[PDB]
């Protein structure tokens, strides 16, 4: 069996020299994990360039399944993402200066579209494995809810046989030194990201623990 | 150009025999503030009858905007909510024991509803009065995101000249009592609800800031 | 049978532009609640300063009792302090550019004293009146716990008939307008300290409880 | 030239078999790095027998420099004690069922005892290999802070020789699956608590930091 898997992560923003996302999927490029072959692909955190690499990572892999990961930091837990919102409303500008107040990503397109993964099982195998996870119904309004949406707008419009989704994961140790936030380590979360595409990879649909 | 305004909060729901939602808009009953003539009218914490009360309180009152108001335990400001969600996913049961897992509030609705109300507008309103406002982009999968969404439709479906929306409120000091939680006081927040029903009133049109 | 107490609140620090805990106790001046008659002073937000006013305003009123006050924000319930540091170990500058680090406030001073209060009274009888209360072990190393260490100082070696102690007190809503901290009004802080100062005059005696 | 260093940490409490201060504890005992020779014991979580089981621990390895770890679950950082205090106020009973309210730990002992540890040194060293740590003002009341003073009180009595500490240290992932928390890894916290016995054994001069 095997369903090719889309991994991205941003790249570094913001003050920080690191972006976890990107350190943890770029160790998953190539993994072959039960039914799941895994590549990655580095997104820009700027809006709309965000967009257009992912539709190339999309043409060039062909995949079956596509998670993109960005950091939350300040959360505790992994937490796949349930919603994806139609406004881009930045409270800092990107990497290239944009900083978009009350834009629509897709002018009349919906006001939101729901998450492809088997979140709760996603959710459920992590926290197997001993590692935090939950749910989560809101991506934020910058570049993450941005591709999110631009990800799930793009499947449902052009390529309906992917299965995609959006998850968020804490700070790494190493950058809650000078402001105490909540971390979780990178070997657990690159290990709930094989996880997460593994279980995604082998389940079509979703368990009813809610 | 007087706007009828009407306010509901909820009933006591099992934790307490008082619910701060209902017991500030209680005492806005018949106020008459700028262009706003205030009506409030009690909803149960229950899925679906929440609803149907709400259906009667609109032919009853023909409002011309209507705030659903709800208490969100563990919050900081007053936060008016941006968008409703179709979905009733319950972690504790209602007051009658429903208890829905991953269930469409409306079969074939849209994902999501936008908020009717100048939220911005409202928040940088009661936070000039001194009292903290922020919105929120997500009100959760209980019965107060029910009955937002539920509202929406509503409107969208059979209403579309009333203006709605849903405005969340903290722990007054009472409630955090035996647990350690953020609150306002009830005199703030029915002050910040009363400064949002005629803020609502009196524009249209929302400010763009974020 | 009555006590004098008196009640010292902090100016400014930081970017504030009011001290609640000034504000609060300056609302008290000239208060007679049972057997309490009690005066207010302001004390400087500044490193030794600080500790000359409270010895002036001791001359001046020959108190029975003495509740110093000041803000500690980010808290979320009224805070008796049970212990004094001897430490001035400060993170930011007072407000007259002094910032000491790892200094004794009383060179061969004992390490900590504890407060003359009945502070678990207090607390209970403020959780009474419906306001969030609870005690604090540590007043932190900044010009708060210097006026508290210094307090008891000066009554072990100077005034041993006087009954004194500390009590933080959260931001008040005015000032959580642009960052989110938890707060209490300025109504239900001044009716904790009237609570406080009386519960102090009529018993020398606490309760053991938590 | 070599230093004894003995590493306590406690038995399971509370519904746990396993504890992570003594998890951390128990994998470096009989290390060597540096000038540290590391002993480990485990002190039961009791009131007043912990301590006799510490002087026992001091008679049989007659150490040069002892830290004691303990669980302070919801902390995000690795946090040494500055202060230990003279109190036994316990919230929950201990293994045994002692719940000891308003006691003193040393009845004429001083308030309060100071750390012996480097402990800003051991914050920097800590962080300078990417884990968060922070100097902490408080140890609670509860058998941690029990056993600080006791040992402290130990060394000025009758080792005065001795440089010793408390350490407290976070929540693991595995403890925060039900009740979302901060953690570090255990792998995190045994290098942390390695570092640490290596700087105290090699500085018994602290550094001056903020």
């Amino acid at each position: 069996m095997e369903k090719k898997v889309l991994l991205t992560g941003f790249d570094p923003f913001g003050g920080e020299t690191v972006n976890p996302s990107w350190e943890a999927v770029k160790r998953l490029n190539g993994a072959a994990e039960g039914p799941a072959s895994i590549v990655s692909e580095q997104v820009p955190t700027v809006f709309y360039k965000s967009l257009a690499v992912l539709r190339e990572a999309i043409k060039k892999h062909q995949p079956d399944i596509i998670i993109c990961v960005g950091q939350a930091g300040g959360r505790m837990q992994i937490t796949p993402e349930r919603v994806a919102i139609n406004l881009n409303e930045a409270r800092i500008p990107d990497n290239e200066g944009n900083q978009p107040v009350g834009e629509d990503i897709s002018q009349g397109g919906p006001a939101a579209y729901w998450t492809g993964l088997p979140i709760k099982r996603i959710v459920e195998e992590i926290k197997k494995e001993g590692i935090p996870a939950a749910v989560s119904y809101t991506a934020g309004t910058f570049v993450c809810n941005h591709l999110f949406y631009g990800l799930m707008d793009e499947i449902s419009r052009h390529h309906p046989h992917i299965r995609g989704g959006f998850i968020h994961i804490p700070y790494i140790p190493e950058q809650t030194l000078q402001k105490s936030a909540p971390s979780l380590s990178l070997d657990h979360i690159t290990k709930a990201l094989k996880i997460a595409a593994v279980t995604a990879a082998v389940h079509e649909d979703d368990i009813e623990t809610g």
